[PDB]
């Protein structure tokens, strides 16, 4: 194989976010080099002394352009001097896949394409995400050099004449024009590490019998046609034994099937309904790249996000792993509700209050300070691996079920009965003008910052509200020394509830308004009545304080999670 240099024109915008970099497929099919330039940039940050021992990982979630990128990171990882790829089968890999090979084969990290949720096909989106050894998003440090790189480069070396297949199991050795040792491409089953990893932390068996079995669990998962669905086969379906029925959408597809793989309510309506009838026992879906998931139960019974991490942690000991290991912490963003809360006070264990984004609950793990993570978006994790993972909570969930041989309806019950309940909901205002929205922000914090703000009496129907405390959210992470100020708008009620604004804006379109409201109930009769009706009192007491009518005009919310 010879190798080339090509003489590059640099570009300005390949900035690389906190999931890599994310442009619509056009963009990197039209703008000649866009892929190539960032790949070199992304190898250029592996110093040569490394290169010849370096094994990358090269995967993605099957949408639309993954093979012809691949293609272009193997060519270029060979002209390069790194010395092996390990590519999953036919470009395969969920991004839980490719923490988990990273980890166990020791590789230098990888190339992760995926751009999760966000579609896929001719006139959808395309990311390259790339992890470090831990298995882990490479941190700011690294994000930005490979950005330094990008915007300055003037050439990349490839090997335009190799090519290997994706869909034959083994190793392919080529030789590199004057390079003493060859270059190695090793296809491995995008299943087998990951369902190994995964037969040491659950008991395959206690499944085998939930899913088989006479009593025979009823399930129904939905893989959207994103990456997770030859996962679902051969894990639940061919070893766990759950009829081949129990797997819908299970076959990746290059366009998702039109549809967005987004795990939640409105996106996954075809389960939620298929749901509603009473046949099934539990339901399950997941997103384009396997790391967020959903949970129902019986007749469309939406196990919120916030919940479903509290039930875990409530329930930890019943998965083997935690029996072996320990739980060194738990840990939740704050937009969160507190339903993990009331759980971690329950035990000497430690509760972490992150702000947004895998990062912080990435270094407490590393610090071997986190062992059960969750986030209302749709998102639970372990420290098995170094990414969310949302299979690992679907086994979680049956092994939960398996032990306490309840229905899903009936462990929340208990469990709020308990804990007592964290209603809690999620307010999006999709893109409006930034000047009102910093406005509503500011006055609010100044109003917030009073003298006679703090201890005061908030109060409509129901509920007394006294403010006990309000502020701009700040992080300051123990690990990498790093601050995240102004990270949200805090109010803080004395009898647990607490109302959250975040301004998620773009300085290329508008401005988000994410408006989370938790409020916290221990009343026996009033926890097992609707959270809307609930929830109320304090959603109209968020509108009546941020003057969100007033200042952007807006009475009803985009999306309701
Ligand atoms: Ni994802």
């Amino acid at each position: 194989v010879k190798i080339v240099t090509v003489k590059t024109k640099a570009y300005p915008d390949q900035k690389p976010g906190t999931s890599g970099l994310r442009k619509r497929v056009k963009v990197f099919q039209s703008s000649t080099n866009y892929a190539e330039n960032f790949i070199q940039s992304i190898i250029s940050t592996v110093e040569p002394a490394q290169r010849q021992e370096a094994t990358l990982v090269v995967g993605g979630d099957g949408r639309f352009y993954m093979k012809e990128a691949i293609q272009l990171i193997v060519r270029i990882a060979a002209a390069n001097g790194i010395g092996r790829l390990v590519i999953g089968q036919n470009g395969i890999l969920s991004t839980p896949a490719v923490s988990c090979i990273i980890r166990k084969i020791k590789a230098i990290g990888g190339i992760i394409l995926t751009a999760s949720h966000n579609p896929g096909g001719p006139n959808g989106d395309f990311g390259i995400k790339f992890n470090i050894s831990n298995g882990g998003p490479a941190p700011e440090a690294i994000t930005d050099k490979i950005f330094q790189i990008s915007k300055t480069i003037e050439e990349y070396a490839i090997c335009p004449d190799l090519k290997v297949d994706l869909g034959v199991l083994g190793k392919q050795q080529f030789d590199l024009e004057n390079k003493f040792k060859p270059f190695t491409v090793e296809i491995v089953d995008s299943v087998e590490a990951y369902a190994t990893m995964l037969r040491n932390i659950f008991d395959f068996n206690a499944l085998k019998e939930l899913l088989s079995g006479p009593n025979r669990l009823k399930i129904r998962i939905d893989a959207m046609h994103g990456v997770v669905g030859p996962y679902v086969k051969k894990i639940l379906c061919e070893e766990l034994g759950a009829p081949a029925n129990s797997a819908v959408n299970c076959v990746p597809l290059e366009d998702f099937g039109g549809h967005h793989p987004d795990p939640n309510l409105t996106y996954a309506a075809d389960l939620v309904e298929t749901m509603k009838s009473g046949e099934h026992d539990f339901g399950a879906a997941f997103d384009g790249d396997g790391d967020r998931n959903m949970i129902l139960g019986k007749h469309g019974f939406f196990v919120n996000p916030s919940d479903s991490v509290a039930v875990i942690a409530a329930n930890i000991f019943s998965i083997p792993y935690f029996q072996q290991t320990g739980v060194r912490g738990f840990a939740r963003s704050m937009p969160t509700s507190g339903a993990l809360d009331r759980v971690a006070n329950a035990t000497k264990i430690a509760l972490y209050e992150t702000p947004t984004g895998w990062k912080f609950f990435g270094n407490l793990m590393d610090a071997s300070k986190l062992s059960l993570c969750g986030e209302e978006s749709f998102g639970t994790g372990s420290d098995h691996i170094r990414e969310k993972d949302g299979l690992w909570a679907v086994l979680a969930w049956l092994s939960i079920l398996a032990t306490r041989k309840q229905s899903v309806e009936d462990i929340l019950k208990d469990h709020w009965h308990k804990f007592g309940r964290n209603f809690f909901t999620r307010y999006d205002y999709e893109e409006v003008e930034a000047e009102g929205a910093t406005k509503m922000m500011k006055d609010l914090e100044a109003l917030m910052f009073d003298r006679s703000f703090v201890g005061k009496q908030f109060s409509a129907n129901d509920k007394v509200y006294t403010v006990e405390k309000a502020d701009n959210f700040e992080y300051h992470d123990p690990v990498d020394g790093s601050v995240s100020k102004n990270q949200g708008l805090r109010l803080i009620f004395a009898d647990g509830s607490r109302i959250i604004f975040r301004l998620s804006g773009t300085g290329s379109a508008g401005a988000t308004i994410r408006l989370y409201i938790d409020s916290y109930e221990k009343d026996n009769a009033k926890i097992n009545q609707d959270p809307q009706v609930m929830l109320a009192p304090l959603i109209s007491i968020a509108l009546k304080v941020s003057q969100l009518q007033e200042r952007t005009g807006r009475t009803a919310p985009t999306v309701i999670t």
